């Protein structure tokens, strides 16, 4: 029997595993060490969670290695691997309300949104990649023939082997799902390290892999610290690939660690300062709706959030007025209240960073139009914030807040290349967007934006089939889409002479 | 007008540039610093070559950046970029005897081989990749529609931008060509750093780009040290990708440096300890010829050389006997002499390693059947070497020689999995091969070998259309084939709502 | 409420719909016309089935047209189309025993084979193609730019529209599934004409599309004659594509009718005279098992059955003795009995073709080693038959039996090119096979065989991911694999200037 | 030595072969029969050309079959086949002025346009497809494994064999090039039948294949009639594929003949009635320029010409005024004169049809704004024509003119779906276009148009990399792009068990 933290909430009885998941079983960490996970709605302790030690990382990797090399996962047909991943998606769907509730509790995700996105997209991710398993194909290649003999050259796509994945805290289940689905679809086994502050949906997911009949050791989950657990994963001689999403400084470190151990493969998604360019010829009311969403979606805790809005001179003031009108209509509160628009920030230290980010924005001369502070109420709520008169040299024009902070600059009527230059003048390159009714501007601007994703007349429109990843210091490699699979496969060339 | 080192040799008048190649012109390094390049046939100085400094790297990168951002290369059609690369191949073909002679002098490449392979394959490489330019395609993807609206999602394959490539000394022109052809075909610009010991064909190639009409700054070439020039390339904030081929330890350092600067993309080809498994049921005479080739081709200075031969017990002794017969027929001599089939080693420091390598081989208990020593003559010739009775724990069973040293172990008749385990018991995974007439054994062995390339009843059969790269500590990423383009492209996702 | 023919058989209750399926309802044909479907195990009438008339074809096409143009199927996400098809596969699985029992009744399919193949593969087919829906992708193409302007060229993959599929009787559910899964996955709607003699699993399948929630009109099924129903489908101005499997002569007529109406697209799978070449160096026992399978699988009513076996001189007599010994072991009888491994032929007229076929073989001088006659029991059982001394000019060397008749010729030891010539001396080119342990012979033979499928050391190894179709007079176009989708899609090129 | 018709024009000495091209040699037809090719600039006879007979077709096919089966073309590397095609493109470029001049004489192509398009694009076509040769790749497919055994499944892309291509007269060299380049790049051999009225660039092209070193029998060219030569190609038992561009009725007949002989593969490009929708929010002057090019380009003898322009009510009159202004400026004249904008129609019979066409347009009640008549000068010149007040029921709203006749209908302001319906009402679906600055309309309209090509804010922008082909009664199959290759290849599936 699995030990649960039990909690009657949201019309449900949540049953929440809290231990490490190694070789298909939930087990205490070395020395039964634990830590507290904190509810951001009221600052309370949800429960104690096992705190993985180095010896636990080694056990997880050994279980993953054994599962890949000798266990069933390495022997079944691609098609049957596919069936298991579909079945996993089904099981996640059967538990979707419970998962969304756990996410509401652990990450402060608004319940209605956690259902549709955090959980709904996770389900879609597994179903999408499940369909790839038997459609991953190599090549036959018309090489020059060693006359009078003949040659056949083919490629085989093969799994990389044991993978480590390090997840951030903003969408705990969904980031896990993005990377894990592609990893498992390609035939690998995995050790997953969730963000220390958000372990609960990952551990509930682990239990769901058991219900789905995923062979023991294919998935291992180790709550605990990046600098202990994540570090050992990057150093481990039996791990052949790291998939990472998080900050630029940690991504750099992780890549360095992959280098110094055994040149394991690495993919990096490192956040952004993504620009949204709104032209005077756009649909204005839509621009306001999508611009708001571009910033405030999931309380700003969103890798692709627009970190700067460039609004054409002649519509700037009307744009700002409408935004203020819309912001005042936002309902802030408990993520379980069904009319909540804006939930709390993920954890305390992030709230403090947002407070300091906004103090700095004011200090350096930007105009604070709304917000900029903690909402007085228990937990870690931050006021939806609007800054105008933001200039290109300012800190808040360069640094990613990862909070609900709209950062607006004007640009000159009928200038296009000039605004592009300012939009591209970051070392980040994750996402971007443009609002305009003009086909020629939209196409030209999408060509010129230096960003892995460009939205046109929409924002936050990700899709499990559409590859997502950064340029420049936003990193490299894709999650989602066919392209994600290539991070998790190797190519063997086989050349016959006959 | 360009300065040349002129040399009458091989019935040609060689005209060899010796300066840095920057922004379309040959220029002295900072402070007019130079170094000597050594002819390995006799130890003489061929000539003095500019020695690039930090400020020269910055200049090369600035030229590459300008050529990409504002120059013609970034504006022309993919089709026309292709035409220029074809033309470049034609120019190399027109200079094929001269390039082969420079490679003979600089790297000790046997002229007839240099013409067919070092140079001939280089020409094939530029022609092959020229064909890809207008055939690099993104996708349109059927994402979920935001009803009542519609969505269009497409991807664009874009160049990565400024690339640095760092080349080894074993096939100077060919390794340059492999990486440069893919890089340029993808629309990038490049700073190339040849091995310090082998700058000459690179510099001649630089001249050839001028003849072909490649726009100034697209190709920049910097003879000099890896610890100075290579390091700066890996550190440079405007370089977006490093392509590297060389030792595992330098590979690790480069990847580390890519991480710590601007998370530039990196590909690594890092050498190997590649097993060749020879079963009793093979064509024995062919196994001898191809076994010979697998070790001795290009005086063993060959990324994919078989570093271990495993020979089935019942044919082992007869295989060794026949190898000794063939080794005795090898004509050692000046690479310019027509009947030479074993040239000198590339440079002195490499000769020293080979001597030490075989001393250690004898020390640890292997049977030295022939060779092991520097040939008594001027230059840096090394006697074709055969070791038998090699055991798995031995240094020479583990470490890559990169020299003409056949390293032979027995395996028991009828064993298949046991020899596979032994063949896979390395941290390398670059290449491998199997000789057998049994279809079932050949297919099974090719599945089980943990290597990026598996040869079946042949060896050294590379092709410009067939991707080449390693697993495990042999690195990641491919040169050659369609797959190579992916290291030099990025994918932008563009999502419309309408 | 649907009308059923109900029958207690095989430990279950069959509930068989027997009417036309049009616009999501079961309906009588015009004038309530019917015909009898015959159980080949005892010659009895299973039930009466509606006999579609021209006005029923027009009704079915109109419903398909309306479902495509205005109904939900043409509006839902590709992903959701995929979900519906994966649900259809699930419902088929929930009815697997029932479907397999109907197939045993209607087509004489041995129940254990029908479960695993007729039905099992049909389920795989729908799951396979379900996974393609949101992975069908067009391209973005790097065209020459109309300077000083820019161009973007993309392709969209779109459905062709209303399709007609005409199905043979040998694998009623499976042929229906192969073609229908690919058709529906591509977003099309369809009118299916099962072979008149085998309508029952098609009509049960039709009911299953209702349980799966496939929108009305997407699937329409018309039991009836080819010369009436098939013809009108080929002629109809609103049908855009015909998918056909059947005889060469009907294929020709269908293609002609496609031409003369509205140049509707057409695919053709037209049977064959498939050669299996068995070399002396093969595993002989395995060659007997697979050789027997190549002929006798599904009582020889098998598109890809080996129609000639060429056996190397030195093993010929021993191959024949072993075949004779295994044939004696076959249990002929009721397809519903667990012991049976050879069921009756599909229908009476085909039984009489086989009797005549074997008479002609004897008359023209072939040696009848065993079989040749109807088995003396109720129904339409034919004896497993072996002919030897078959010469290239013989009728039975050229004509497709489509029955359990092994047709053996010798070839001289060491012949390879000579046997290949004889094996290719047909206007057919559907399948082929070779048994040999020799890698070089296997690869060479597979290159040289002029057939859409080459089996090596196996036979009948189809798979839902591996495309299947003929060369020459065996037709063109593929079923199964990614390639099948291409028959059911059109490519729209979109070129912007901006 | 080849017989020529020598002619001094355009400051060149033309050397024009005029005989059948069979098996690498120019030969007279059976009975030395000939016919006259007519210069459309003055009605004169250019020269006599051999008139191929049935026995000549058989000789050509026999030569093509021998070249494919036993000749060098079937034996060389894919890479070297490519080299020959790239050399063929070079030879064409060396002869470009001559080829453009022959085309000017034979087809009335304006010389400056023939250089850039008829000839320029032909050269691009051969170069583009030359690059595909060693990049045509099959697959390796992860099929279900016959446990405890293993399976490997791969596909080989193979040539179809002997092909016949049948070309129209509007772009004699370019149409020949589109189809022949893809056909030969795929490894096939070919028998080409140019339109009887335009044999001369085809015959000169034949001579160029000799200068390029294309092996004998690979290309065979048969000037003569469709009903004799084209018919025998469709019926021939050794021909495995027909590529056809022309009228719908001949297309139907061709497909019927493919069916009744040997179910040879067929592709069909059958012309169109392509709509161009011009919205009020477009760039009006650009719409006029592109609108005119959409009709008048190559004197309207253009497969993808806009056959109807729908112009939004509020800009209709101004659009017509501006078109009239621009039409008055077009310079009609000898195609060899540098100032000529508008050359003669291709041949007399076509001129007569255009005259009759416009008589009928006036009769049925459309407003003739200009032209409609043969130009009063020698040869077969037709005045650029503009019709307004065209109604959907009119003959000229339905029938393809294939001449320089702009056919304008109005549509109500704001009426998107209504105009789409009218634009789609036709049984053709070759091309279409839309001019609008509005991104949402542009994307919506392109989804809704039922045509193989949709131009957005441009027209006639074809590219050798962008596939081109029709929907509905405009046929199926693509010329150009990667997709064109699939018409000329077959897929062989090879499945091993081991
Ligand atoms: N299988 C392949 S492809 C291969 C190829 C070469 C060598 N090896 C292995 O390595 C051994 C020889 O070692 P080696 O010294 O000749 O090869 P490496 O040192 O790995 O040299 C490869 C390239 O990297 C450069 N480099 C060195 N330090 C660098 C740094 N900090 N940053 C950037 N670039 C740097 C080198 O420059 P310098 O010119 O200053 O050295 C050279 O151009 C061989 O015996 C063999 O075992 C393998």
């Amino acid at each position: 029997v699995i030990n649960y933290v039990e909690k009657a909430v949201n019309k449900l009885t949540l049953q929440m595993p809290y231990q490490l998941f190694i070789g298909g079983e939930f087990v205490d960490a070395e020395g039964s060490k634990t830590y507290n996970t904190i509810n951001p709605t009221d600052g309370s302790v949800i429960c104690q969670v096992s705190l993985a030690q180095v010896s636990d990382v080694d056990k997880a990797v050994a279980a993953a290695k054994e599962a890949f090399e000798n266990g069933l996962w390495g022997k079944i047909n691609a098609r049957d691997r596919g069936r298991l991943l579909y079945r996993l998606a089904d099981v996640m769907e059967q538990h979707q309300e419970e998962l969304a509730t756990i996410e509401a509790l652990d990450a402060g995700a608004v319940y209605t949104l956690a259902l549709k996105t955090h959980v709904g997209m996770s389900i879609q991710t597994f179903r999408y990649f499940a369909g790839w398993c038997d459609k991953i194909q190599g090549a036959t290649i018309p090489i020059n023939q060693a006359r009078p003999n003949r040659n056949l050259t083919l490629t085989k796509k093969e799994p990389v082997g044991v993978c480590g994945i390090v997840i951030p805290w903003n969408y705990p289940l969904m980031m896990l799902s993005w990377k894990t689905a592609a990893c498992l679809a390609a035939g690998n086994t995995v050790v997953i390290k969730p963000a220390q502050v958000t372990p609960l949906t990952a551990l509930k997911f682990a239990e769901l892999t058991l219900k789905a009949g995923i062979p023991k050791g294919v998935v291992n989950i180790l709550p605990g610290s990046g600098s202990l657990v994540g570090q050992r994963l990057s150093d481990h001689p039996d791990v052949r690939k790291i998939g990472f999403t998080g900050s630029t400084e940690v991504g750099k470190h992780i890549m360095k660690s992959c280098a110094l151990s055994n040149v394991k493969k690495v993919s990096l998604e490192l956040g952004g300062k993504s620009p949204l360019i709104i032209f005077a010829d756009c649909d204005l009311n839509k621009a306001v709706q999508m611009g708001m969403s571009s910033v405030f979606f999931n309380k700003g805790e969103n890798c692709i959030a627009a970190g700067r809005l460039f609004v054409e001179e002649s519509i700037h003031n009307q744009f700002v007025q409408k935004v203020v009108e819309e912001v005042e209509k936002m309902k802030i509160g408990n993520p379980l209240e069904r009319d909540t628009n804006h939930g709390p920030q993920n954890h305390e230290a992030h709230l403090r960073k947002l407070v300091e980010y906004c103090q700095r924005g004011v200090k350096e001369g930007a105009t604070l139009v709304c917000g900029g502070n903690q909402v007085p109420r228990p937990g870690f709520f931050f006021q939806p914030t609007v800054f105008t008169d933001v200039e290109d040299h300012m800190y808040i024009a360069k640094e990613e807040s990862f909070g609900p902070i709209m950062i607006i600059s004007r640009f000159a009527d009928g200038d296009v290349d000039a605004v592009l230059s300012r939009a591209n003048a970051t070392e980040f390159g994750l996402a971007s967007g443009v609002f305009t009714r003009d086909i020629n501007k939209a196409l030209y601007v999408s060509d010129k934006l230096q960003a892995g994703t460009v939205f046109i007349n929409t924002y936050n429109k990700t899709d499990v089939a559409a590859p997502f990843g950064g340029f420049k210091q936003s990193g490299f490699g894709k999650d989602l889409g066919e392209a994600a699979l290539n991070e998790y496969l190797r190519i063997k060339t086989v050349t016959f002479e006959y």
